């Protein structure tokens, strides 16, 4: 009974999805096919990155993850499937998600398959992998792909495949590990004590403001949850308030809160209100934060 | 074939429904996951209300709704799961759902788990109930939960120990009726021969508008199908037309109908234009009916 | 493993959608609901068509798609419903879908049911159709059906009937073909040398801009891949390139591609960037092109 | 453009053929359907054999050969199809087929559908293979196959299905090699100088006589264009002439030829007038050559 | 891509067949011309009539059968063309052929053109018809037909025609029933609980026996798929065995399996030999069967 | 959508014929190849003849006849390949082919390629020629041809070839008058005022006798259809009736018809049955005929 996670730039409103889905129970008809989201910004990979690299955990072992935005659709390029090492145990504490003690998942469990424009970077930085082929064979690709839908055509389409048993190795030939492309992430600097980096996202639809600065990071400041913390965003607005596990923590609804978000980084946001959206505050605004 | 429809406030831009859908496989894998909607107002408890309170009649006996919005996340508080009594009739007439005389279903058939906050208000009012349980055990939740994402950890997983046959009694000890919390409901006012109420909602993506004057308000002074009808909306803009039961009955495109939802409640719109958008009318705004 | 394709104006902001999936699952427990969109343009039967006409050679034959927008709910209308007959090539050449050669598409082999309001008019031109029916019986309608809601009684619920076996000549009496109603279709006009139709969609979520005008508009033309073409949009803006298979072929990002969509049309973007939304392109300008 | 060259045992007497021929245009239909004979013995799989093992060079990459005698008809044995390893040289010179130089064919281009009764014996040994599979997938052979018609049902049907596209790993479990049947083909014996074998066909409609001595085996005893040889049939009946490459080298009408066949075998006729029909000689009796 | 299906008793030896297929793709371009068989004895209406009453549910909908033995070829006599009722299932059990559950046929969707000599007696009673017209219009036929060769004339050169889309109806005026000729098939008599009827054909080239004893005759009087039967040819050779489903169910090679042939037939046969040739077994023998 | 018609003396009984339209859809992928017949006499010329002279007129313009019995296969002999120039009218009275008053056809549009041993005769006589070549171009035959296989080598694949468009003058240079080779026609003799020939074919399957004797001659023998005939067989068979257009012309079944043939020749037949088979009379036989 096996699960394709879908996440691509295509949207929702076409049939543009449908026609993907479509070709996923012709191929193997007793898929389980399950949205992980599709409105992402086109061509930003960086983003279609955090949609998929906490997702491992979460899922049966076996579960093929096709993750896809492709700007350089139509072209000589060809996508990538891996089998990663590591599932990672994720969160602001770092556990298996799931009752009780939660789903330990095992090694070399999970395929992705994207095309080889960066999408995978933080997946491979975070999981590790066991090994990587090109997309190639004409028994999981088209003879002939529809130049401007390589998204079904070179993801959808061989997700499928691998879904339904078709092996990994038999994919293409296997890659080297400089032939997978990567973008660099930006480090969080150090020095004074505080620590700087930026706005990952603004997490909608509750306008919470999330930054790049990981609970690693403020360990080995020595920051944990009692600490009376300074947040500056933009350059100029230095909010104050103790680290707290979670939004009632504030007090009262619409105070500050300053906690590790779901996926283990710092945040900030209001109880019971919106932060960002009242503000305009965006990704991209600096993010630094101290005793 | 268990299914578990899913209604909760966290949007469909980000993978945070793909999460709980990956763990709602992972606990009972011949479960169907059906969607209600991800994009209610956050934290309004009377939205989510409205979006959930009119499903067990469509669903097939056994159906579990985890329907969720979780201002509460990460503190002491602990979720509620009810059996419902009676699927109950609805509709602008009062039948069973379906083809022919509809599909009648059983008592005591449908369980929903929530946060304590008083999204069920409706649910219970609507459908009573049989059993309610908090939801404690260490089976169903995790021992450790993530302390912003109580959506996933108090609703999405034990509603999958649920759809998967674990006894709903073993969840936590039971819940006496006052010890589940209730949003109080705004009555419809008489005043004269008026009868005075709220717009309760915009009903997109038509710009349909929805009255909370029920039909048994409406047979209460009787008004049937037929009578004419001035209606006020924001104390200012009235609007005449007899009750029809459906758009085409107001004639020419554009035309204004007063009619019955598909919920029992009486509304305003245009024959096949949208009301609401143009003149920018809103939810909340004061709404008078009078023959 | 039935399937059935679900297509609506419902929206995806409440319950409509999920009330309508319950009842196919009720019906058919069996079932595979795969949404296509429920974001279209309330009421636009054109745009609807789009979204529908090229899903046939994607889907595992046997498929049933169900596909409404239904301005005339609770008037004596009722609904049609065909078996058309060629599943159709489709994309830029003219193929079919899947790996290596495609996959081949047995004739007879999808349903289609809709209001008969012309929503099916491109459906039945490009597939042709064997068999079509009056939607009246009431082992697959309602007795009493929702007045407001007959995308959910006169199509979702009899879409799911006949996924699950039931007869498709047994639904109703034959219609003849002057009794399914169609919108007709605006031709592409010449202006000497010089094409000229209209902007038929801004392909979200990318900005790209859609013409109505053809490859077979193109070809007996005396156009081809090479070619240098003019187009301007609303009668204003001018935009030159050579026509190609797809985005990078323009070069750097931000260029200006002129090509041929996944579906077969005249079409126009940028490389890796939105044409449509800083220019404010929309739907419905006139859109010429010559060499 | 997909074919499938057709070999039975079912005659041209009726309309058997035909019911096969009217399905495969069912399953997939782009396809041309090429009969190569359906007159062989019944249940006589050596005969069936020389029909289909010399055909894939002659026919395009990717055609599907549907080859069946099937006396097991209606029992639990199940068919195999083959995509076969090199198309393979052939003629009295060894050669690709056609124009020019021949048209040269990829290797892993051609499968083959049978009985596992053994049929296949010469085509694995002559082009090897690249995989074989148990023919078992109710989506290409029917739940409740016809007792008595296993040629239609286990080959003719699945036959159809790859021509149009159907992933040959997903009609059934991988065979191991021991798990084909096979025919023992028996050995041309030396004896002296003196090669023994058999006539293993009569050359229909002309009366030439072929036995199983390959060039091979006459190029081993140095045997080549212009010896003289003596011919032993039924060990009585001697023929004397020299070896060469065509009838019209034996001179007047009607006089000895001895050559090689266009299979590569060595054969013996007369020039322009019949050979076997006037001595009523056949196929099973003896053949000795000798310089 | 309309197909005509070719029945005739013009024989395979000289040109006559590909005349009237050459006048086929001159009239109909794009049309698949499928041979049933040409072999039939001249003039034989029941046994021409045998090779075609099972076509229709083999081939796609739409598909034109042209079927005809022209005895009265010369003469005032105009051919018949029918559209039929039921596609009709078939075979041992009474099924759809195909894979799966096979391909379900439309009624009203395939069209017989013959001779109004009988030919079509069997195709009438098994499938039934919804209207038929005799062949007299010259945008159809010939002005000069050659009179001896109505078989190209009034069936082969019209069968184009509406396999090209030339309505059915404007052939000319409507047929009665009592207009269109039939032969008279004996009954299969009764009584003693056995049943009396005759060898309808051997079936080539394997010898098998046919007899006119359907399935519907053995039931109704219990016969199933253990019993013991006697079955009596010409009078005195009661063979004896039990009916099975296929030859192999006989043990040996050479052992007599009585079963129920692929049309619907009580037949008896040797396993893997012929029971016929041997001894010179003969259409219109007798053939009795009992407990 | 080019056409070859395919005669040969191949048989039906191997793979020979496929072989050669395997490099027929090789060689010109959008070819139909309709079979002619291929159970001619080996080596009889003047019987290939028969079935190739009045093919013309049936077939869409530009259709390519592969003719071919190569009894010189192997030697330096070369086909010959010829555009004919009329068309030619045929049958019994002189008429184009098809529905109303037939379908003219354009000059120059048909090629025969054949052997250059006169198999062309009387195709050359009836039709005439605008140009006629050797066939020795190695892109149209192979360079190392099959000894043995020239019907394959030098007719079936050149056909293909110029199916495909290849320019026919570019074959191998121009063969003058003399160079093409033909067998001389034996003339109808006049023994007073009785007519003198032989029966040209038995017209299988219906045993109906065919003569040399064309309506021309019976012209000018002061010979029309009431005339009173006494035709002899053998020297020995007489046989007397009236010259009539058709069979059931002679009233009861099983008396004799004389008339004229679908290819304007006189002949002799019995009415609804066979002549030739229980009198086993043959081609060859002399055959007079007196008034
Ligand atoms: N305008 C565009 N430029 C470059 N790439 C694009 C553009 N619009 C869409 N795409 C990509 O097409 C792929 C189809 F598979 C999608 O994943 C888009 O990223
Ligand atoms: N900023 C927030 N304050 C209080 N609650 C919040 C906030 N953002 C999200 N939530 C709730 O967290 C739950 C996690 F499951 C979601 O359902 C939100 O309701
Ligand atoms: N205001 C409206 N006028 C006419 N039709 C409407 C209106 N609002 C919604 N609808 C249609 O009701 C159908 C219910 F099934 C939906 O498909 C809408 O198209
Ligand atoms: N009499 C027969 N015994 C065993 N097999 C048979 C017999 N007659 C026909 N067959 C086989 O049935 C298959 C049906 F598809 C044909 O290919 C025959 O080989
Ligand atoms: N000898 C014949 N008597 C009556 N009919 C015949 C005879 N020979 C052939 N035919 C019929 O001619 C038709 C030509 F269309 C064929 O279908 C034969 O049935
Ligand atoms: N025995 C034969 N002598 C001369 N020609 C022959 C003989 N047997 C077959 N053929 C011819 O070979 C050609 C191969 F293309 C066929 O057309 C036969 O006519
Ligand atoms: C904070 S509410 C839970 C959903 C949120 N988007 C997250 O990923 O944690
Ligand atoms: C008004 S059209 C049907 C959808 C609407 N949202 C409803 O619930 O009734
Ligand atoms: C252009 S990227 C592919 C999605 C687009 N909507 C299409 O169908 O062609
Ligand atoms: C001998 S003439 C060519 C046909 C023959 N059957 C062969 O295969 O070679
Ligand atoms: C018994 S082998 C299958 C072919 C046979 N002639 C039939 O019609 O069933
Ligand atoms: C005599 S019935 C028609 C077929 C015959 N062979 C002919 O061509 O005339």
């Amino acid at each position: 009974r096996p699960i394709i996670a879908f996440m691509s730039d295509l949207g929702t409103t076409d049939d543009s999805v449908a026609q993907c889905k479509g070709l996923m129970y012709s191929i193997c008809p007793d898929v389980t096919v399950v949205d992980v989201c599709h409105s992402m910004t086109p061509w930003d990979v960086e983003e279609g990155a955090r949609y998929i690299v906490d997702l491992p955990r979460f899922f049966p072992e076996g579960t093929v993850f096709a993750t896809t935005t492709y700007p350089a659709t139509g072209t000589t390029t060809r996508s990538v499937a891996v089998r990663i090492k590591q599932a990672a145990k994720g969160g602001a504490r770092g556990q298996w998600a799931g009752s009780g003690a939660g789903f330990e998942r095992a090694e070399g469990s999970y395929i992705y398959i994207a095309p080889n424009n960066g999408l995978l970077t933080t997946v491979l930085e975070e999981h590790g992998y066991l090994e990587a082929y090109e997309v190639t064979s004409p028994k999981v690709i088209p003879e002939q792909p529809e130049p401007t839908f390589y998204s079904r055509e070179m993801v959808a389409i061989p997700s499928a495949h691998l879904a339904a048993g078709f092996p990994l190795s038999e994919v293409g030939r296997p890659l080297e590990d400089h032939e997978i492309v990567r973008f660099n992430r930006p480090a969080v600097e150090q020095d004074g004590e505080a620590l700087v980096g930026v706005v990952s996202a603004i997490d909608h639809p509750f306008g919470n403001v999330w930054t790049n600065i990981h609970r690693t990071d403020l360990e080995k400041a020595g920051i944990g949850y009692g600490a009376r913390l300074r947040l500056t965003l933009d350059g100029v607005l230095p909010f104050e308030a103790p680290l707290t596990p979670t939004f009632a923590d504030a007090g009262e609804i619409g105070n500050i809160a300053i906690y590790l978000n779901s996926r283990g980084y710092l945040s900030i946001a209001r109880n019971a209100a919106s932060l960002a959206y009242p503000y305009h505050l965006k990704e991209g605004m600096s993010a630094r934060v101290e005793a």
